[PDB]
């Protein structure tokens, strides 16, 4: 219940399938990329958060949480996990392939806060839901998309390979990141994404 | 080695024996309080980190950390696990006892960052090195100090009874605690301990 898939959509890229993972951690898996999207404003991308290995890890921290426990604002209902989420990797990055590397391209990541502006994760427990809390996003692109969220949701078994204390190293990390806060405010304003009408934390 | 003990050291309150457990959940004991000390600026404290399990927790997240990856500033050697404490749990905050509760006083916590100000954390492998790195000790002050440490240091078992996604729950509130490095940065000036002379990572 809790612990089912995890929808996450965002702007990788603003004009102003690959595995998702956590932090680039390679090992960090925790789901694939179900569609990708050229709008008008920038590269819109949803993805999937699937890995029962993750959910598990952050049902149970969700459970301990402060920010959790007070729960969304108004008239929505509480999801533990997808708050624990949006508080925790609220900014999305792509990675792309390079020549200096060991062996829209290398996967998307969940990261504290991404680094392009605008890049702000919106999570959900719906596809329509969460493609459907961006104003940028006309009927049109919400087509586009659909057609292929039909196509990638929910084999090579659990793709999760870090663990507990992989995340709780990086949530260290996120502490030191500056104007954290400040940039994730920037980002809900200037893609559109209110706390009255999804679980943004920042 | 690095899973050996922790001594904490700070003021618990300016003027401008107790489990030590962490963000004040008391499932979360992870030592016990070696001295404490009204000296002239406020009353300072001394902690011990015992917990093995803790100290497990611990050393295996600051593995996965960049900011521990990164080290301390110059001549200083590094100490994994002493730095993500001193980045994960900056400040000390000190509960008493109230006639609300179930059943200096109640418990020591180590927290992101104190309530009152000057309440900064100073871990160190060694009692007299910590006592040392605040210019407001004057000898006397480390001499009553060193009396008590000499008698409480590294039976009821382990202490701690949280776990990792314990850890990783308020990890989470922390990056939505206001003001911390700002609040972090006054405490580390107010009490006169500088990255230069100690693992600061704030």
């Amino acid at each position: 219940q809790a612990v089912a898939p995890v929808y996450v959509g965002g702007f990788l890229a603003r004009y102003d399938a690959l595995p998702l993972n956590i932090n680039h951690d390679d090992t960090a898996v925790v789901g694939h990329v179900a569609a990708m999207q050229s709008v008008r404003d920038g590269l819109f991308c949803l993805g999937c958060v699937t890995s029962p290995r993750f959910l598990e890890i952050v049902r149970r921290a969700s459970e301990k949480s402060e920010l959790v426990s007070r729960g969304p604002v108004s008239p929505l209902q509480p999801d533990k996990v997808v708050e624990f989420l949006s508080g925790s990797y609220a900014g999305l990055s792509l990675s792309s392939r390079r020549c200096d590397d060991v062996e829209p391209f290398k996967h998307v990541a969940l990261c504290s806060v991404g680094r392009r502006r605008g890049t702000l994760a919106v999570y959900g427990r719906d596809p329509e839901w969460v493609t459907q809390r961006f104003p940028d996003l006309t009927a049109a692109d919400r087509d586009g998309l659909r057609a292929q969220w039909q196509r990638c949701g929910s084999a090579s078994g659990d793709p999760f390979r870090s663990d507990s204390y992989g995340l709780l190293g990086n949530s260290v990390d996120a502490l030191y990141i500056r104007e954290r806060l400040p940039k994730l405010r920037y980002d809900k304003q200037l893609v559109g994404v209110t706390e009255r009408e999804s679980y943004v934390k920042a």
